[PDB]
């Protein structure tokens, strides 16, 4: 059989993920990991998960979120926890980046910025008993092609490997719009 | 500051007349130093040099050198890659990494468009590159066929390359060569 993630349930913002569903969230099309998605806990609280690991944008992992009234309004970043708990992770890093695809846009903008964990600085990075946790912020202030009112219709997160061996089990939670 | 000759525009851009061949900084860069010709790893090079701050702006590009090339006719056409030769000589890289850029500004599309994938350089990864005593090449290439929002006609106008900071202590010089599109 195909396979198969947690209920999906219904878009809303914050993703808190404490209904036992994925609040919306789903893979892209065209993510280059599609594995189960479910409802883990991570730092005492409910996350998004799944595990994965890089060969070898072709091998990342890409979220996708869609809502109708989608809009950046007086907001300025996109936000969430990330963790990680790895079984291997000694080399390279990681570098996450967010596109919406507004359909008055050609179906894509990007955040100017990518946020990037390195690998090399784990042993830097705010951790418990394996499990490391990043606060992931990005500015959609930045994006210039959009309106504060231009529907984006959906977002995506995209995870994307630079030289590095990770494996393991990761978990997103408390998806936001900050100002 | 006093640079080396602009010159003219001219793509590839491989810096064996003396002049920067149209290269010049953004009027955003946060590194505005000299850009000269300097030899590297055999032949000439744009070249600057500088260090990041210790304190570290939220905004991720304000202490980042961006380069900028107007051209007209700049399109991408059948292309799928933006390729130059990168290389570091540090006298301080112990920590952290750079993101590299690349924008380019088409009248049709917002005056901005982006390619997707940052090139990223791991500091703590020196070791492993490709080095001769102390210069280290990196081959930067990046995907501009992914780019949806333009077409292979579309006027691009100029091409900046972003040189970010991700929590590193690099200071040093560095070199630019054979800024080219190519094929696949
Ligand atoms: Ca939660
Ligand atoms: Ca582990
Ligand atoms: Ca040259
Ligand atoms: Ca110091
Ligand atoms: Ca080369
Ligand atoms: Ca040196």
């Amino acid at each position: 059989i195909p396979v198969v993630h947690d209920p999906k349930g219904e878009a809303v913002l914050p993703s808190v993920f404490e209904d036992g569903t994925r609040q919306g969230w789903d893979w892209a099309g065209e993510s280059g990991v599609k594995t189960a998605l479910t409802i883990e806990e991570a730092n005492g609280s409910n996350a998004l998960s799944w595990e994965f690991g890089y060969p070898e944008w072709a091998t990342a992992p890409r979220l996708d979120f869609w809502k109708s009234d989608l809009v950046r309004g007086e907001n300025d970043y996109v936000t969430f926890d990330f963790y990680l708990d790895p079984v291997r992770a000694t080399e390279g890093a990681m570098n996450i980046n967010l596109v919406f695809q507004p359909p008055t846009n050609g179906y894509w903008v990007q955040a100017p910025k990518t946020y990037t964990i390195n690998f090399d600085e784990l042993e830097e990075a705010n951790q418990v008993n394996g499990l490391y946790h990043y606060e992931v912020k990005i500015n959609v202030r930045d994006i210039t092609n959009i309106q504060d009112d231009t529907l984006l219709r959906n977002m995506m997160i995209i995870f994307a490997d630079v030289e590095s061996d990770f494996a393991g089990r990761v978990f997103v939670d408390n998806v936001r719009f900050e100002g």
